[PDB]
């Protein structure tokens, strides 16, 4: 008879082994019981809260059941019910029900009513497939759900080919300058996905990209068929034409396949033919670049030109219908713009829309499938899901909340101490100075020691910080020379990665130094590398910490395999397993050092790399090496957008790009010599202008980057409309402190996310799904950045509310709308939704110069509304006690009446009583953002008070 009837299980209490299924305290187990090859053996649903699951799928008879390096203990056991009816498992909390088939294993949730949230691809969606790396076992896993039509997906990490939404689309998840994976999914469908793995993984089409050469016949400029041409005209001697058998020059060893005789530097190459492929359908390319590079397909510009300095190559994507036996023209056009640079083009074959639209993902290495599922009444409680999974992040300290100054290098303690009394006697707020690597002795990398000779004392340094009310901030990174004693201590006891030992690596400094990578997934490691912080910059009273080169970057645009290599073995197992997760080991090591050295004092880190649970350690990731380049402003803001929707509130960029054309270097250089502004110059102050605008928006306010200085009055002198733009938005930000502070203290009490995608509030607006170059700062503003050089306008849509108004003018826009919006040089567009109560204050230097002891109360009226104002002391974590305080407000429209409610706690130094000027706009009265505005003066004392506007 059939495998069922041979073989299937069904005493109350017998062994669990007789049973189809065998409930726990918090769990049931299901074994499936048609069993098929590489299929689930054992399927489990964990309840962790009322709106919490975790799935656990294996193979094998038993869990392995690992620690989870992302999520946390949770706080309350759960209560729920379990029915076994027929062959359907269903486990039901108050929120939610998971029901399992015994037959496939296949998983599915509804809400309390039924309504299905969420599918398992039907008949079952996960496939197992053994995997062996350095003696230790596991699994490759494919989990696959359905998706409907209308599904729309956020979050990933923080990636740089500028997509958003992921609906029907691709990623590679792995860590690399400027590419930050977490393995966390928002859908507009008011759920999210948490896949436990640490291993490189991907989200959607399983499969790597395929070179051209085995996907499409090429035929060359004549017409031949089996490659492509490649023309290399060099800066100087014969242009070379050779057939290319693949155009993909992406990492050390296959650049060794450009031409031996060349040099690349100042060289324009041209890659052309024509590609035939051989299916129908919709190809997904991928394009790897360094250098400045442009794509043509088929006659049409489908990359216009992109840049990124030549050691720091960045992935593009896009896509073609393509006709099966057509041959279409392709046409790469690349100037390297270095000795050693990157060009590749790769593709994947079509997928049936019916399959790439399903939500799939795809894990090299595991111990078994583990994926946790939570569902939210909106996306916000979904991301309150995350934090309750992975941890709250803490409210960060007011002072990072302002103005942070760095540079790619001060150079010496003069140096830096010029430009922070440069922004004081300017009267240009700032909070944070930042000093970057190279401030040790050239030899002594990881030894934490200062160069005397260019920062003779920096205590003394640190201590002028302070005096000038500013905090400071300091590169460390997790690589150490190999002849310091921190890194021999590291060694001396199995804590360093040996690969970049072995293969005598030298780094760029000077002569070249070898180095290596400490393992930060070993505990006693993580202690010993705090330390060594602890022990010689901490006592400096160094207030916050700049992580770089946490992928872990042990060396440059390296193939997959040497990297795994480079970052490996690891304490827990093979880095093929534990390929993800460096950024947040350091960032344990860190905050939990620190707290343990002063459990009151807040912690900032900042660090290049990321993954889940990474804010529950007061950790914020920047965006890394970008280019000084409109198309990477622009993919910042995506890029943002997909990072906040990944859970972690707390983020910022480079604002002006990292690496720097040399067109603009040059452009510089001249100005230094003639105080004359060359063509290129005056690009450069646009892009700053605008990057700085839209800074101004993000959760952490930061500029940084190479030569030319960064400081306002470096890139245009005052009065100028650069310079008198960028003062407006870095002033603007401090009269937003009260408001951006609240934002702050909602990261904590409210678990809430600051830099929003449209999608979040206007969920119920589908126009928005696909929005990401708008983007909303807290509840209240409407971003929408410039990003085009020339660009005086922009189109923006509208998303459905009662109304919009322009911050500046107070002028009422319709919701429901696209259209075009004048954008002048020294303005971003920005809009305020109906319904907002936004608090401001006076003009101040730095974050607490003085007490907001007069607030504007401005009431965007057309709308209800509500905003709760938070204060605490700041700069230590008594708010976890209780000292801080809360002031709720409401805004009734129907009755035009405002509450500002009974003061909620109270901490040291805390106003009794202070005073607010209610503030009206609505569409009758078009008030432009004024802190003189005409309104009502309301002297409080912490108790409620009613106004009938
Ligand atoms: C790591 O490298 C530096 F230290 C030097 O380039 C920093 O300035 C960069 O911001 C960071 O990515
Ligand atoms: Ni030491």
């Amino acid at each position: 008879g059939s495998s069922h009837h041979h073989h299937h299980h069904s005493l109350f209490q017998g062994p669990a082994s007789n049973k189809v299924y065998e409930k726990t305290g918090d769990s049931v187990i299901v074994k499936v019981q048609h069993k098929e090859t590489g299929g689930p053996r054992l399927v489990r649903l964990q309840v962790m809260g009322d709106k919490l699951i975790h799935v656990s799928a294996t193979a094998d008879s038993k869990f392995a059941d690992p620690q989870s390096l992302i999520v946390v203990p949770q706080k309350k056991q759960t209560s729920f019910a379990v029915v076994q009816n027929g062959d359907t498992i269903t486990v039901s909390t108050e929120e939610v029900k998971a029901s399992v088939l015994a037959s496939t294993g296949e998983v599915w949730f509804t809400d309390k009513n039924g309504e299905l949230i969420l599918q398992e691809n039907k008949g079952g969606g996960k496939t197992f497939t053994p995997i062996e790396v350095e003696g230790t076992k596991g699994y490759t896993v494919c989990q696959v759900f359905e998706s409907p039509e209308d599904e729309a997906f956020y979050g990933l990490g923080q990636h740089q080919a500028d997509e958003f939404n992921y609906k029907g689309k691709n990623e590679e998840l792995f860590q690399y300058n400027t590419k930050v994976s977490v393995p966390f999914v928002v859908s507009n469908k008011n759920y999210g996905i948490l896949l436990d793995s640490y291993s490189f993984c991907r989200f959607g089409n399983p499969n790597d990209y395929s070179q051209l050469n085995r996907i499409f016949k090429l035929y060359d400029k004549t017409g031949q068929e089996g490659a492509l041409t490649g023309t290399y005209v060099p800066k100087k001697g014969e242009t070379l034409v050779r057939r290319e058998d693949s155009i993909y020059f992406e990492n050390l060893k296959t650049i060794e396949n450009l031409p031996k005789k060349l040099p690349l530097m100042g060289a324009k190459v041209t890659y052309e033919g024509e590609i035939e492929p051989a299916q129908t359908g919709e190809f997904k390319f991928i394009l790897y670049y360094a250098g400045y590079v442009k794509v043509y397909l088929n006659n049409e510009p489908v990359v216009p030109e992109r840049w990124r300095t030549a050691w720091n190559p960045n992935s593009y994507k896009f896509a073609a219908h393509l006709e099966a036996g057509k041959r279409v023209p392709l046409k790469i056009e690349w100037q390297p713009d270095g000795g050693q640079s990157y060009c590749g083009l790769r593709a994947l074959t079509p997928v049936n829309p019916e399959e790439q639209g399903k939500q799939s993902w795809w894990s090299e290495m595991t111990k078994q499938l583990d994926y946790y599922f939570m569902a939210g009444e909106n996306m916000d409680d979904v991301i309150s899901g995350y934090r309750s999974l992975t941890g709250k992040s803490p409210v960060m300290p007011k002072w990072a909340m302002g103005f942070w100054q760095s540079r790619e290098k001060y150079n010496t303690q003069e140096e830096m101490l010029g430009a922070l009394k440069g922004f004081r006697d300017r009267k240009i707020p700032l909070d944070n100075i930042v000093l970057d690597w190279n401030h040790w002795p050239e030899n002594a990398w990881g030894s934490h020691e200062f160069d005397k000779a260019r920062f003779p004392d920096p205590k003394a340094m640190v201590d002028s910080i302070h005096a000038m009310h500013a905090r400071m901030m300091i590169s460390v990174w997790p690589k150490f020379y190999v002849t310091t004693e921190h890194f021999k201590e590291f060694d001396e006891n199995g804590w360093m990665y040996q690969q970049s030992v072995k293969d005598s690596l030298k780094d760029w400094v000077g002569p070249g130094y070898h180095y290596g990578f400490y393992d930060a997934y070993d505990p006693d490691a993580r202690k010993l590398f705090w330390k060594q912080m602890y022990e010689h910059y901490y006592p400096l009273g160094i207030d916050a910490w700049w992580m770089d080169a946490s992928e872990p970057n042990v060396r440059d645009c390296t193939d997959l395999e040497y990297r795994k290599a480079l970052c490996g073995p690891t304490a827990l197992g093979s880095s093929t397993e534990f390929f993800n997760a460096y950024a947040l080991m350091n960032a344990e090591a860190i905050y939990d050092g620190q707290r343990g050295v002063d459990n009151n004092k807040r912690v900032f880190l900042l660090t290049r790399s990321g993954f889940a649970g990474l804010q529950r350690y007061s950790t914020a990731t920047w965006s890394g090496d970008i280019g000084t380049r409109w198309e990477d402003m622009k993919a910042q803001i995506s890029a943002g957008l997909n990072f906040a929707m990944s859970g972690i509130p707390y983020w910022t960029m480079d604002i002006g790009g990292f690496c720097v054309e040399n067109r603009y270097v040059a452009g510089q250089k001249q100005w230094n010599a003639t105080k004359t502004e060359n063509a290129d110059y005056k690009e450069w102050r646009e892009l700053n202008t605008r990057w700085y605008q839209f800074g101004a928006f993000v959760p952490l306010y930061r500029a940084h980057g190479q030569y030319p200085f960064r400081e306002i009055w470096e890139i245009a002198p005052e009065g100028h409309p650069a310079y008198q733009s960028v003062v407006y938005y870095t002033k603007l930000r401090y009269n937003m402190m009260p408001y951006i502070y609240s934002l702050a203290g909602m990261t904590w009490f409210d678990d809430y996310t600051i830099m929003r995608p449209l999608v979040m509030d206007f969920t119920a607006d589908a126009e928005v799904n696909d929005i990401g170059d708008q983007f909303m700062f807290g509840p209240s503003f409407m971003v929408s950045p410039v990003y085009r050089y020339g660009d005086r306008s922009r189109e923006i849509y509208f998303p459905q509310a009662e109304g919009w108004y322009d911050f500046y003018s107070g002028k009422f826009q319709a919701g429901g709308e696209r259209k075009v919006i004048e954008a002048p040089y020294e303005r971003i567009p920005l809009y305020v939704r109906a319904g907002a109560i936004i608090p401001f204050g006076d003009d101040i230097q730095y974050t607490d110069e003085k007490p907001a002891e007069h607030i504007r109360l401005y009431i965007y009226q057309g709308a209800d509304g509500e905003f709760t104002l938070y204060e605490d002391e700041g700069v230590n974590y008594n708010y976890e006690q209780g000292m801080y305080a809360m002031i709720p407000m409401k805004y009734d429209e129907a009755t035009k009446t405002l509450v500002i409610g009974e003061r909620q706690g109270e901490f040291p130094g805390m106003l009794k009583e202070r005073t607010f000027t209610v503030v009206t706009v609505n569409k009758e009265k078009a008030q432009p953002f004024d802190l003189n505005a005409k309104g009502v003066t309301v002297k409080y004392n912490g108790s409620e008070q009613t106004l009938k506007l």
